[PDB]
């Protein structure tokens, strides 16, 4: 249910996740009905409600929420711009 990842940004003012995550720090925000997402001074929650991504080979990619309008998005890890392979999305 939900997860978190220590801060890794060594700056006290960032917040970055997975290799699609990466803004300057602010607050903390969380959608009506699509993702959730907080920036803790010591470690970043997120949570996902959306549908998940399946037929997705788990082979090297990441899945990320685009909380702009409310869908599942997955990047590479040596590719923080091309979409990994994707099948469809199961609730």
């Amino acid at each position: 249910q939900c997860y978190f990842i220590p801060n890794q940004s060594l700056k006290p003012n960032e917040c970055q996740d997975l290799k699609g995550v990466s803004h300057p720090l602010n607050s903390v925000w969380k959608t009506k009905d699509c993702e959730e997402c907080t920036c803790g001074q010591d470690a970043i929650s997120c949570c996902n409600t959306a549908a998940i991504p399946t037929g997705y080979d788990t082979n090297k990619c990441q899945k990320i929420l685009n909380k702009k309008t409310c869908t599942y998005t997955v990047v590479e890890k040596k590719d923080p711009g091309k979409t990994c392979d994707v099948t469809g999305w199961v609730l």
